[PDB]
């Protein structure tokens, strides 16, 4: 009979109740303004399909970021743009300020709000217990908003979270893998980044939803409270499930596969072996204990679950006792 169908527990039909113009991104007309208003100042990073620069808008002195695009399918760029436009102005969502092109080279570019980021490899080791709770609540505001707007980010990871620590300002960026949620849709599982891929992706369960982002968020939380980055460090997508199984155990993995009638790729039986669950307290030690609390472990336990339906939604997560101390 094939895999058992699934629906999101929250915001299930939000796109169904909107007109085609909202979610049919392939029909969206993109118009490109003139990049001449922007003077490039310095390179900030390289993306999957872009080179990103700090720039200044010469007409009004605003500091921005210009994401200069490499050749990509028109469908992919329309998706990123339409999603950015639909989410523009939402809490902790990066603002797409302009869509432009250099007059001579014709190279297209996206212009964004600038964030003075401290890379996670330097920042995370300095965060206090309160800071982790604060920034986690900020990411949740972005995710509950985008999920309510019918969008899954599908690439939540530290690299995609810009933090201006001095100003306690966070923005979720890199909407290049984001997609509209339509209940019943069988999606491509080649999304997210290895260490942050949910078990639904790793076992090829296509009918996933916003809860994918909540697994990725749990991977980030575990790496921050335990000072173990990344938390699940697989050598490839198959070994990534083994790393997860060595923590969550194989019994619940096989129960998840059975519940959804998932056809498990034959290489898994040899590599998964048999593993009992490792209690979360086993990850606590002298150097991370000040970031751990019963509330942090209970919260993490409700994010890192095989069964995507059993994970906290972003709104349920915001109501968790772990955030009761957050102003
Ligand atoms: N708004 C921004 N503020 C500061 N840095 C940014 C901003 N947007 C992108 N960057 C940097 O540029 C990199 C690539 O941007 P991204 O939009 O993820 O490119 P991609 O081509 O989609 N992959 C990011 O990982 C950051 O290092
Ligand atoms: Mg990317
Ligand atoms: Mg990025």
């Amino acid at each position: 009979s094939g895999p058992v169908p699934s629906r999101a527990r929250v915001y299930t039909d939000v796109n169904t109740h909107r007109p085609r113009e909202y979610w049919d991104y392939e029909s969206h007309v993109v118009e490109w303004g003139n990049q001449d208003d922007y003077q490039l100042v310095r390179k900030l990073g390289r993306g999957k399909y872009s080179e990103v620069f700090e720039a200044i808008n010469i007409t009004n002195n605003e500091k921005v970021v210009v994401k200069i695009l490499k050749p990509v399918k028109k469908k992919k760029i329309k998706r990123e743009i339409k999603i950015l436009e639909n989410l523009r102005g939402g809490p902790n969502i990066i603002t797409l300020a302009d869509i432009v092109k250099d007059p001579v080279s014709r190279t297209p570019a996206l212009v964004f709000e600038h964030v003075n980021n401290t890379d996670f490899k330097q920042l995370y080791q300095t965060l206090t217990d309160y800071d982790i709770r604060f920034y986690m609540y900020e990411i949740l505001k972005a995710l509950d908003y985008c999920h309510s707007m019918g969008i899954m980010h599908r690439d939540v990871k530290p690299h995609n979270v810009m933090i201006d620590h001095e100003h306690r300002k966070l923005r979720l960026i890199d909407w290049g893998l984001a997609e509209f949620y339509h209940p019943g849709q069988e999606y491509n599982v080649r999304v997210a980044s290895r260490y942050f891929k949910g078990p639904e992706l790793l076992v090829d369960y296509q009918m996933y939803d916003y809860s994918l982002d909540m697994w990725s968020l749990g991977c980030m939380l575990a790496s921050m409270i335990f000072r173990k980055e990344p938390f699940f460090h697989g050598h490839d997508n198959y070994d990534q499930l083994v790393r997860i199984a060595k923590v969550l155990g194989t019994e619940d993995l096989y129960d998840y596969i059975d519940k959804y009638n998932i056809e498990l790729d034959p290489r898994f039986n040899d590599i998964l072996g048999r593993h009992s669950r490792k209690r979360w307290e086993r990850f606590v030690h002298s150097e991370n204990q000040h970031l751990v609390s019963p509330e942090a472990l209970d919260f993490l336990d409700k994010l890192l679950r095989y069964d995507h339906q059993s994970r906290l939604t972003a709104r349920e997560a915001m109501e968790h006792p772990y955030f009761y101390t957050v102003v």
